[PDB]
């Protein structure tokens, strides 16, 4: 069994992978808050969503990216002229092989801290195993 | 099989559950539009979403969250100065006990009424039975 | 084992069919991005989602619309009066049949065509096999 689901506790900005470390959910312990990436430990096909929500008042975009291991396989914007919230959000269906890490990274601009509320979210869980 | 899909036909604002009223999928029947809640049955590993949709032309923010009895478990905000249109939405994946309810609540604000249209959903189902 | 995810290659506006060319997963392959739709081949109960991502600096709003066959489903729109990237985003567990076309449509406005970026995407799977 394979399942998680994290928020994002702290603010973050810039061009760097979001740690989500507050966890709600984590079959298996293959997320690493530490770290901020999902682990594959068994071949097969995966589903992953994230939310991340655009910090208001002050700036006015802000890019988050699904990766799979060093190439991106989702891209997302949040822009507003006004600098208010609004979110970069993508979901994906991926094959993965042992060894293969996950995670979302910022591409530029500012993330909420959400602290306990979970604004900012990824999570993910295997649809089938090889 | 436990799996459910509703729309949003009137329009709500405020504080207060929203009733997802018009039920495309409900396997089971144990999401129930008369109160907007999803009832676990079977202990286990569910996935949920929602979409929410702020009132155009009416107010710049709005604030939708999913509920598990009475502990938010994710929160997401609309919000455009403008008064444009935009969405509330976020995803979870989340450990339930028989009894427990999951349910989507505004948290101030304005939300659009899509009579048939479908513009505000809420869906889930089970992952995973311990 | 069905399960899909594709992204938008190319800019698209007005009203019609979305064609998801740069196809990332296909099991089964009965998605078919020369025509944007997916085809049921068992009937059961199947998971959609969809992130269509509105052209920036040029119109203020767009429409994105999963339909099963000639019925819409859900619906999404993006609208941003200073002309900002904003999305048209849902989900939806619909049952199907045999020979059911699922598929993402524009109904107005203008989308951001992503090349290999995936900024706009659909994916899917099956849940449930009646």
């Amino acid at each position: 069994k394979i399942a998680f689901y994290a928020g994002l506790k702290r603010q973050h900005e810039g061009y760097e992978v979001l740690k989500f470390d507050d966890v709600v959910t984590n079959l298996g312990n293959h997320y690493d808050p530490t770290t901020g990436k999902f682990t594959c430990s068994i071949p097969g096909i995966y589903f992953f969503t994230y939310h991340v929500l655009m910090r208001g008042g002050d700036g006015t975009s802000m890019w988050a990216d699904l990766c799979k291991n060093n190439q991106v396989r989702a891209s997302a914007i949040a822009q507003d002229a006004a600098q208010n919230y609004d979110y970069a959000s993508n979901s994906v269906v991926l094959h993965l092989e042992p060894g293969d890490e996950v995670y979302i990274k910022l591409d530029g601009g500012k993330a909420h801290g959400g602290n306990n509320n979970k604004y900012s979210t990824f999570s993910g869980f295997i649809i089938y195993a090889d």
